RNA sequence: AUUCAGGUGAUUUGCUACCUUUAAGUGCAGCUAGAA
């Protein structure tokens, strides 16, 4: 697993179909917003889901949950690193995705967390792949709300420019 | 940005573990000190 950003013109395109798609633009951030890199593989798809930092209501979440995947530097849990936010993965075709550049990027206090991220993805990357399975089969079932149209969003999103 | 999926313990507060391939109750607190 390894960081991506999402060309805008294809956020916009999904957008169109289910308007839960993540936000691309916003000037708030500092940074591009960063997906974290097949979370699954299913079917010819392959999803990125979105990293999201900490809110409030991220206390709440139990470990369980099958719509976040919380994050936490290698044995410190006290110091929490936000969570990977699956009930928004989408699918993506590799020409409007790219790596980040961690080679080339100076180093900064967000390059380093983006390396306890990494570390930390990549010790639980078998349970991060599981829960997205799961949770995509739950939602195509109609057990669970809230999440993107992953049936829709896998009968669209090929068309493109069209 | 998008402010908690449902379920598993002859019992179960909190968290955690576990299971959603129709399967699954472990651990630490908590409360407890009962009698074959």
């Amino acid at each position: 697993m390894k960081f991506y950003t999402i060309s805008s013109k294809y956020i916009e395109y999904l957008k169109e179909f289910d308007d839960k798609v993540p936000n691309s633009e916003d000037p708030t951030y500092q940074n591009p917003k960063a997906f974290i890199g097949i979370v699954l593989e299913i079917q010819g798809h392959k999803y990125l889901a979105p990293l999201t930092s900490p809110k409030k209501w991220h206390n709440n979440v139990k470990e369980s949950s099958l719509s976040c995947f919380k994050l936490h530097e290698n044995g410190v849990p006290e110091n929490q690193l936000g969570l990977i936010n699956l009930k928004f993965m989408i699918p993506i075709i590799e020409a409007e995705v790219s790596l980040l550049d961690l080679g080339n990027m100076p180093n900064t206090p967000y390059k380093r967390m983006l390396y306890k991220q990494l570390q930390f993805i990549r010790a639980n990357s078998d349970k991060i792949a599981s829960k997205s399975d799961t949770l995509r089969n739950l939602v195509l079932q109609g057990k669970m709300q809230g999440t993107c149209n992953f049936s829709l969003l896998e009968e669209k999103y090929r068309d493109f420019g069209k």
